[PDB]
């Protein structure tokens, strides 16, 4: 009321001063205004545009499938072939033509690293005298780097070496007794120090004939000339398909340098699973199983050690004469590296002893070749990039989860999958060999266009569902096919989509209802042509896994690539506003859109709004609006989202030079205008949009991420722009969340509308329905939508007191200046007249210094500008608004069209539930198939599929793709979550390429939570727990290899010391129990961990109540090792180190720009006059966002990171860390028995963990039993529905905050039980005990008080939580109204459809 008459108020503050907006933001006027809320649309208008797109859509259909009258399916097939045939050779002899290609007998080979394996040496990571003097009969006939490495071999026969001997006693002293040593001149640190022990630093004399800058130069300038389609790739299908048995074999080739720890997973186990005396492992047997497959998974080990010993030697420090030598521990691999080039390039070649080599090449032709040196084996120089590194570290991981679960997807189970492979009879176990070495060869060769040709093929098996109405037509695809072609693999996989599209043009997949349930066949795997039976391994083929980081790109093709699109239609601008809200088109130009439609699209929208909520439904949209601007609070957008400082300067690069531009954050100038009293959004929204106009642009700021197939091209606002957008954000989200169809502002519906769609149908019409294919591609959304429309629609909506806001907000959404990395400019000013990309970056080195005149690139500016489109990531709220006003128009005229053609009794029946979310269109109409007329309807379901998206949606720029597929019966995708036939798929590949994240959280309790979090969000999406348990397995492997398991010999005295004490503070991986792994969280191992292990009497001995706080260490030091360490639990499980990498300076920084108050206990003492559920004003809001900003994990360093020197500190320092001193003496005189109060307060939802619990306590090694028919029945199942008795919320602050219960009697009695303090008393901080889980009650609050719930699908439906970790294992309004009136004047049309419907 006083919140609410105060924003009101302020409401009215805020003013429209036209003058102003006609002169900044040209295309806004009060001329459109006035006549777009003034003038009803003319109706001649939108039923001339219905007719003529409803006349195109049938002429487009005819064209397309029915070639002409009197025609034969296979005759019209085979037109169809020769029409993708011409397509595909159009395609191939666009590659053909070139100025430059490869010759074909010229190779390239894919995976640099060689195909060796090697039996095990003498351990130590030592290169050994005796390493070097049994090598020497080199015979180098100055050969490729065989002189170099025998000049190496002749030294290390001299001791003219920094390290010819490396001792492990010297480092185990160093760990018990901190003054170790002095540090070596030659040992170069990071982080945390370095010791001339625990790394080679070797430096071996430099090569006279050769330096590899040069080498690499000539090789790049190759590199630079592209590869032809024509190029022989018979050796990649040669490895992918015929070797299947050679991958599989046990000889103990390399499998040490990662079977280290094998031991801790049998401690793990044992505390999880009591009843496995015979050392019994049940998933542990296939992890080291499939290690021990020697040539694959010694051949991973070998890549996981070379990514993780040169991510160690990307901190090292090389005078540059000089190259660094080193060895793999326990390995006859050496590595000489030059760290020459400090631009994130690392030079690397390998030699292996002829004696340590045996019993194989992997396989031969797709990996570097390597040059015999009799004595040993050597290989040629090869380049690497440290975002390469990171791949080349996890290749263990990676490789065993993708082998797992493409085993578990052709049916294989994933515990003996490795057995399987090896006898490889059953086409399942070929295609999941030949899918998981697809892996391989993607995972070595990172490369953004491979995994473009993979996403391709979604789009293009995607086609082969269309229904007998329509035709396929993949060739489509071939416009988006990549436009050069730079490996071998790019040839194959474009060589396997041609065939693709072939087969594919050939004939559809062919369903077929046998049982009362239709299944396709003729599917077959899109990279080659083995057939398959399952829907969900053929989704799986594509969506090619990516891993995620949130870092900028300096490789100027892919800046050039994010600047590039926005740009692209900046010229396709039509110089005349007619078209833009002023006039109507007749045939829509790029940009263009039409206003009567528009406006009709409104009206019938506003008539739908009316008939479901009633009368007064603009009422109600207006409080709705006024409550989302009550919550709209600056706290709301005070998180980590960065932010331009571009304002007024950096504009000419002259001055802008010699100065790096920085993103703060949002959280300085939120707590900037939270300084003042600015309590909320729009009071500050009022003075920034005429700060806006005063600068009479938007301020962007362009953000490449480093990764690919995540949320790339990221478009970093301003502040003033943010308040601006979050405005018009809550607005335009207000009037969407009154939409049922919507997806955005209301994912339930998309969850519920596509099961909810059987029952409608059936429930409306009774029999057998079919269905139509979601457009779920729309052409270039963000670049082509312009604003003014988002401003008329949101006005049409919205009560007159908000259009100034709206008005103003998308005035300055329509000029908009958007600045470039400094680095590509600096290279743009010295640059070459022979840029490749002349589109942009010719067009750009002309506009910058030059004399071409471009629309968008201004004279010696450093900006682009734009005065059309929009961004990527600004206004989704309202596109999304203007498709569902789209969709809400074409679902009524889907029923006019069906009326129209069919019969006018067809209105009972055309069930057209919709799904739209930002420009994700989906579309699926149900409708009887009792009589023969369905054919019929389904011609008519082909015409309003195609008038949705091809016909009327060019009036509102919404422009579709040819991505789109069209008339798919029985199947539709939306947000990539595919729905056959009363089945459920999505690619879970996706999920598993990222459980192995390797996070830099630095916690060491964190991290393991991290890694739960991923293993938990396989398991929400798809997967199995037998899967979920070997992606675990590959986590563990992960995780002790950040630890020196294959990185340092004082890992193998970590083991015994943590099977001493089992805790994983202490860096022990505690492994879930198989049965149920996904479900139960990190939670649920610690609580297992203290019940059964003797880490709790740790606790018993080590606790806040009986020791003290992260200031009173059971170790007196603080800092135990010289690398760091703590024992700050911070209300959490305690770490017993930290490994904090970050400077903790930055954050430093943070606190002195936050100006955030200094003393801290004002929200203490007054908590109670805080509702940390919500603040309101701007001293509360400044400590809530202090509060944000000291809770851990959000810590800038601890969000800062980098992943090449955090595995180097991982093992340099983690391995000497937590050892000998922490360890030697962690619970003297300890406590053997925990406190059970103590207990529960360290887990407060121990109820449920018994509960859960309960069932998987005890369990056997494997029970399965097979079923006959497997698919997923539509089920959906929560683990979090058993509720605690207290239904209501955990946290009654002040018993104001919830009235979901009345008056709370025993609700009150109930929760003291469990906390066993005064939850009465105001919940003071003297409730019982002052302090008495810890001293900022907010922290007792946020520990105290916490509830949560999982969600999971099932295959079989549920009762309770036990059948549901049995089954989640792997078993294996009117139409009338709004009366538009169309032609029906070429009536031939649908009578040949008729009459070739019929007869085919």
């Amino acid at each position: 009321g006083k919140t609410e008459r105060e924003l009101l108020a302020m409401v009215s503050s805020i003013q429209i001063n036209w003058s102003v907006t006609e002169s900044v933001f040209p295309p806004f006027s009060r001329e459109m205004f006035d006549r777009f809320r003034s003038s009803p649309p003319d109706s001649e208008y939108i039923t001339r545009i219905v007719s003529r797109c409803l006349i195109n859509s049938q002429e487009k259909l005819i064209n397309s499938s029915f070639f002409a009258e009197g025609n034969d399916k296979a005759l019209r097939f085979s037109k169809n072939a020769e029409e993708c045939s011409l397509a595909v050779e159009r395609a191939l002899n666009q590659y053909r033509a070139e100025d430059n290609l490869r010759d074909l007998n010229d190779h390239s080979s894919t995976i640099q690293l060689p195909p060796w394996l090697s039996y095990h040496d003498v351990d130590g990571k030592d290169l050994c005298p005796l390493q070097g003097l049994d090598v020497r009969g080199d015979h180098p006939m100055c050969n490729l780097w065989r002189e170099v490495v025998t000049s190496a071999n002749l030294e290390e026969i001299e001791r003219m070496h920094d390290d010819a001997a490396a001792e492990l006693e010297f480092a185990l002293s160093g760990v018990k007794d901190r003054p170790d040593e002095r540090n070596r001149y030659h040992r170069v640190h990071l982080n945390m120090g370095s010791d001339d022990s625990v790394y080679i630093a070797a430096l071996g004399v430099n090569g006279k004939k050769h330096k590899a800058d040069t080498l690499v130069q000539q090789m790049r300038d190759r590199s630079k000339q592209p590869f032809s389609p024509d190029h022989d790739v018979d050796h990649i299908s040669e490895f992918l398909s015929a070797c299947s048995s050679d991958l599989w074999a046990t000889d103990e080739d390399l499998y040490n340098p990662l079977s280290c720890d094998k031991e801790l997973r049998l401690a793990a186990q044992r505390i999880h699973q009591p009843s496995l005396s015979e050392r019994g492992f049940n998933e542990i047997i296939t992890e080291h199983y499939k290690f021990m497959g020697s040539r694959i998974g010694s051949w991973c080990q070998m890549v996981s050690l070379i990514g993780a010993e040169l991510s160690a030697s990307v901190k090292q420090h090389v005078k540059p004469n000089y190259f660094v030598i080193k060895r793999l521990l326990g390995s006859g691999i050496f590595l000489l590296i030059k760290p020459t080039s400090s631009k994130s390039h690392i030079f690397v070649s390998f030699a292996i002893k002829r004696s340590c080599w045996a019993f194989d090449l992997s396989t031969s032709r797709v990996f570097k070749p390597y040059i015999d040196a009799g004595d040993l084996l050597v290989t040629d120089f090869v380049s690497y990039k440290l975002s390469k590194l990171t791949n080349l570290c996890k290749c263990v991981s990676l490789m065993e989860s993708s082998f797992s679960f493409w085993a578990e997807a052709f049916g294989i189970p994933s515990w003996n999958f490795v057995g399987d492979l090896f006898r490889s009879s059953d086409s399942a176990a070929m295609d999941a060999s030949y899918m998981g070495k697809l892996s391989l060869l993607t995972l070595l060769e990172d490369k953004a266009a491979t995994e473009e040709l993979q996403t391709i093929a979604r789009y293009i098996i995607m086609e082969g569902f269309v229904s007998p109405p329509e035709i396929p037509k993949p060739h489509k695809m071939t416009s988006k096919f990549p436009k050069v072609l730079r490996s071998e693999l790019q040839v194959y996989l474009l060589n396997c989509l041609c065939r693709t599209i072939q087969r594919i043009a050939g004939e559809p997949f062919i369903l077929k209802k046998k049982d009362g349930s239709i299944s396709w066949g003729g599917m077959f795997n899109p990279f080659s042509g083995r057939p398959l039976l399952d829907m969900q391994p053929l989704i799986s083929c594509c969506y090619n896994g990516y891993f995620k980081n949130k870092e900028e790109e300096t490789e100027p093709s892919s800046l050039s690539g994010m600047y590039k699109k926005i740009i692209e239609l900046e010229h396709l601008r039509p110089q005349s506003d007619a078209f833009l809200g002023y006039k109507d088109p007749e045939l829509p130009r790029m940009h263009e859109f039409s206003v009567s439609y528009l406006k009709e699209a409104c009206n019938h929208a506003k008539l739908v709004l009316r008939s479901l909520y009633g009368q007064n439904f603009m009422e109600q949209i207006d409080n709705q609006i006024i409550r989302e601007l009550s919550g709209l609070t600056l706290e709301r957008l005070a998180t980590l989202k960065a932010t331009s400082n571009f304002n007024e300067n950096w504009y000419v690069y002259k001055d802008v030079a010699d100065k790096n531009y920085t993103r703060d954050k949002l959280l300085v100038k939120m707590s900037k205008y939270a300084s003042e009293g600015k309590s909320l959004a729009i009071q500050k929204f009022e003075d920034c949009m005429r700060q806006i106009e005063s600068q009479g642009c938007m301020h962007i700021c362009l953000f490449k991420k480093q990764q690919h197939g995540g949320l790339r091209e990221i478009y970093v606002m301003g502040a003033e722009e943010r308040i601006v957008q979050s405005v018009v954000e809550t607005i335009a989200r207000s009037i969407g969340k009154f939409f049922a169809s919507d997806t955005l502002c209301n994912p339930p519906n998309k969850v519920k509308i596509p099961e909810t769609h059987g029952i409608r149908a059936r429930k409306q019409c009774k029999g057998p329905v079919w269905t139509c294919a979601t457009s779920d591609d729309a052409r270039k959304w963000n670049q082509g939508h312009f604003v003014t429309k988002f401003a008329l629609m949101l006005c049409e909506f919205t009560s007159p007191k908000w259009w100034p806001l709206i008005i103003r907000g998308c005035s300055m959404f329509t000029r908009k200046r958007m600045m470039m990395n400094l680095n590509y400019l600096k290279i743009l000013d010295g640059h070459r007249e022979l840029d490749i990309r002349d589109d942009f970056v010719m067009d750009l080195f002309k506009a910058y210094h030059g004399e071409a005149e471009v629309p968008w690139a201004f004279k010696g500016k450093t900006y682009l500008e734009t005065t059309t489109g929009m961004m990527q990531g600004i206004l989704h709220y309202t596109s999304s608004l203007l498709h569902t006003i789209h969709q809400e128009y074409i679902r009524s005229l889907s029923f006019k069209i069906f009326n129209l053609k069919v019969a006018p009794e067809m209105s009972k029946g055309l069930v057209c539930d919709m799904m739209q979310g930002s420009d994700d269109s989906s579309m699926l109409i149900s409708f009887p198939a009792d009589d023969e007329k369905v054919l019929t309807r389904c011609k008519v379901a082909a015409a309003i599929c195609f008038r949705m998206k091809k016909e009327l949606g060019v009036y509102l720029a919404i422009y579709p793709s040819e991505k789109s597929t069209a008339n798919t019966d029985f199947v539709m995708e939306y947000n990539s979550e595919f729905y056959f036939h009363t089945q459920h798929v999505r690619p879970t590949i996706r999920w598993i390429a990222a459980c192995c994240s390797l996070p830099e959280v630095e916690t060491l309790v964190a991290r393991q939570e991290e890694a739960s979090n991923l293993m938990t969000s396989v398991t929400e999406g798809g997967g199995s727990f037998s899967l979920a348990a070997m992606i675990q397995q590959a986590q563990c492997t992960l995780h002790y290899m950040l630890m020196g398991m294959g990185v340092s010999e004082l890992f193998l005295e970590y083991k015994k010391a943590v099977l001493k004490w089992n805790d994983p503070g202490l860096g022990f991986f505690l492994l879930d129990n198989p049965y149920a792994c996904g479900l139960g969280g990190f939670r649920f191992n610690l609580f297992k961990a203290i019940t059964r292990t003797d880490l709790q009497k740790l606790y018993a001995f080590f606790m806040k109540k009986v020791k003290g706080s992260a200031a009173r260490d059971w170790a007196d030091e603080d800092v135990t090792i010289p690398e760091t360490c703590s024992v700050s639990p911070g209300g959490a499980l305690i770490l017993s180190s930290s490994l904090k990498w970050g400077s903790r300076k930055k954050f430093q920084k943070l606190r002195d720009r936050l100006n955030i108050p200094e003393n801290w206990i004002e929200l203490i003492n007054e908590n109670p006059e805080v509702l940390y559920r919500a603040p309101r004003t701007g001293p509360e809001i400044l400590l809530r966002i202090a509060e944000k900003v000291h809770s851990p994990g959000v810590v800038s360093s601890l969000s800062s990171g980098n992943a090449v020197c955090k595995v180097m500190a991982s093992a340099v320092y983690f391995l000497s860390a937590t050892i000998f001193e922490d360890t030697g003496r962690p619970e003297f005189n300890f406590l053997e028995d925990s406190k059970y109060s103590l207990l529960q307060k360290m887990a407060a939802y121990s109820g449920f963990h018994g509960f859960n619990d309960m069932e998987p306590e005890d369990i056997l090694f494997l029970f399965p039993n097979i079923e006959e028919l497997e698919s997923l029945d539509s089920i959906v199942y929560n683990k979090g529905e058993i509720d605690i008795i207290p239904r209501v919320n955990i946290r009654d602050a002040t018993q104001t905050r919830v009235t979901i219960f009345n008056e709370q009697k025993t609700l009150r009695t109930s929760p003291e039980k469990l906390v066993s303090d005064k939850w009465f008393g105001t919940q003071k901080s003297r409730i019982g005990k002052t302090t008495f889980l810890a001293e900022w009650e907010k922290l007792k609050k946020i520990v105290k008080w916490l509830e949560d719930t999982p969600e999971a699908t099932l295959a079989h439906t549920p009762l309770n939580n036990h059948i549901q970790v049995r089954n989640f294992f792997a078993r294996m309004y009117d139409a009338l109204m709004d009366l538009m009136i169309e032609d029906a004047k070429n009536n031939a049309f649908s009578h040949v459809v008729d009459c070739i419907e019929l007869d085919v």
